[PDB]
């Protein structure tokens, strides 16, 4: 589960991101 558990991370974080980055 690490595997797509940590990746999601990667994949929240960016969203997240890219809205703070307007």
């Amino acid at each position: 589960f690490f595997h797509h558990i940590f990746r999601g991370i990667v994949h929240v974080g960016k969203t997240i991101h890219r809205l703070v980055t307007g």
